[PDB]
């Protein structure tokens, strides 16, 4: 099973309306059984609907989806979009993490949580926790995912959970001496599949912003060793830097389950 | 490997000075490779020293030990005593959990923590967290052991931890609707080996006060199925109720590791 988390810079109407851009997006998505899309700036679901049009153009059930409400604390809002192949996986349950709220809420974009059924893999049931952190508050946010894990355990009684997304987990946003502050890192319950030395950005910076974390021995046993990696689409398609950048400034991060 | 946690009511000088009482205590202890002794009321270590006298009477290295400082918030104090066979196990490290302190500390008797090396078992390294809770504050205390687990993970980077002792985890002290409040119970990270239906008291009450909790798949795989149980010494030796009671009002709880 192939899973990815992809931050598509300003995913929306304007972007999906460009057939050249749309075409590459479809391409990327089709590589996966499950894909988490972030930075969905689409209040009326027009862009999401254009994407599904393309994905299901030949079969109405190529891809199914789960979308959250537009989330954010200030005025700027984004959705979490999960696309999945219904022939591979099934959605058992979903819930939005209740963070509070104002002044008290712990996240700009509280995590969407989805429980999947996967018959082809070792793990038969697992949950994915999505997080697109706020740069400014990266440390606090990643640290709070430890509380989300707990919430999942209390609700579904499941230990098998994959935490993923654009955590802004490197460079200016999470510096060297701040890892101490993050429970999701200091607790050995969790394995970080994308290492600190990985480059998940399409621009010239070298930062491991995008990450994949897993908890659960059944899930941890299901990851194919060395499969977790950012997907450099620029290299893959022989794109120009300006063309790679018009797609996104981030690479998708993927992992394979067996 | 055979491990037990035993609350010996008012373990001290008076008690150890009774050769008939002392004799049974030795008997019980010798059944185990590792034994956690609670309710050690021995400011000057006289009782602890009398017990070691007996245990090592034939070989100076029959049993080794780790003792905490006398702990408590009010005036009443107790030590945590760990006895172990040096030929079976080894102490790698130990520390006293730092709870605060006054007004702020989370435990009457903050947990003593010991990391063991066990060559005969599947798990080669694991930690034991001792807790003799305050009846009055049982719920809060058991709930705080979730924070201790974390502390252990941050310090030793170990997931394999056994949490044990007289938690006062039943009857008046932890009622039916209060289990919700305990993270050590609602988190599926932990397996409770002593069930709620077990009787760990030597008196006429039927309460599972004494418990054994494990976290870590390596440790969880090492427990021998169905070995976790209270040791009814009254039944075992054909003791009178007044004689069983002069030993303790609690049964030891034991488990076997393979
Ligand atoms: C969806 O997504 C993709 C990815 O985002 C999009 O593709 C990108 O698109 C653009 C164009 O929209 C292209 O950008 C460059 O832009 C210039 C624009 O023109 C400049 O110059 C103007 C006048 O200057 C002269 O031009 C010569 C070359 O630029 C110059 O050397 C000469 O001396 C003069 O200066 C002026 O208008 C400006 O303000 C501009 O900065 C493009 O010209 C450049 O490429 C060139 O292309 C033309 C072809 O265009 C002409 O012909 C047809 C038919 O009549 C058109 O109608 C146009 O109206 C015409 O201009 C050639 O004539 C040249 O020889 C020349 O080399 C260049 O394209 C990208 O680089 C491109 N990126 C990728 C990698 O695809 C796309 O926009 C999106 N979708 C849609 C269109 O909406
Ligand atoms: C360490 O631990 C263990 C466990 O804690 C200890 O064992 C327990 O110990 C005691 C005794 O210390 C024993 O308790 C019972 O107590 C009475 C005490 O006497 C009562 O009566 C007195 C006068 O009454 C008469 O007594 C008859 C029987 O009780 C009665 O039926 C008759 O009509 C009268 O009433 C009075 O002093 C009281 O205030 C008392 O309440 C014991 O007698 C009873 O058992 C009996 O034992 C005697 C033997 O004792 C005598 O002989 C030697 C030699 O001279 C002694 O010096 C004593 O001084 C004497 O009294 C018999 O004569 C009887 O026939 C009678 O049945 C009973 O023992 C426990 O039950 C015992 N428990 C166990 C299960 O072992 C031990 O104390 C500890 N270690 C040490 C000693 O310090
Ligand atoms: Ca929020
Ligand atoms: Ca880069
Ligand atoms: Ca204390
Ligand atoms: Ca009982």
């Amino acid at each position: 099973l192939k899973i990815a988390a992809f931050n598509i810079r300003t995913f929306g109407e304007t972007k999906m309306s460009n057939a050249t851009l749309a075409s590459y997006i479809v391409r990327i998505v089709r590589r996966y059984d499950i894909v988490l899309i972030q930075e969905v700036r689409d209040s009326h679901l027009v862009a999401v609907g254009k994407l599904l049009d393309y994905l299901n153009q030949d079969d109405p059930n190529t891809y199914h989806y789960v979308v959250s409400e537009p989330l954010g604390r200030n005025s700027y809002k984004e959705r979490y979009l999960f696309l999945f192949r219904p022939n591979k996986v099934s959605v058992l349950d979903t819930y939005q993490y209740d963070d509070g709220c104002c002044g008290n809420d712990s996240f700009s974009r509280e995590p969407a949580v989805v429980k999947f059924s996967s018959h082809s893999t070792k793990v038969k049931e697992f949950a994915i926790v999505a997080l697109h952190s706020a740069p400014s508050d990266a440390v606090a946010e990643i640290n709070s995912l430890y509380d989300v894990y707990l919430d999942v355990q209390q609700k579904w009684h499941l230990n098998d959970v994959m935490l993923m997304g654009d955590f802004n987990a490197d460079c200016s946003y999470v510096t060297s001496s701040q890892w101490s502050s993050i429970r999701l890192r200091t607790s050995s319950t969790f394995q970080w599949l994308i290492p600190d030395s990985a480059d998940t950005t399409a621009t010239s910076t070298n930062c491991a912003y995008d990450r994949i974390v897993v908890a659960g021995s059944l899930l941890q046993s299901s990851v194919v060793p060395g499969s977790a990696a950012p997907f450099d689409f620029q290299a893959a398609y022989g794109l120009s830097n300006e063309m790679a950048l018009a797609i996104s400034d981030h690479y998708p991060v993927e992992v394979t389950l067996t």
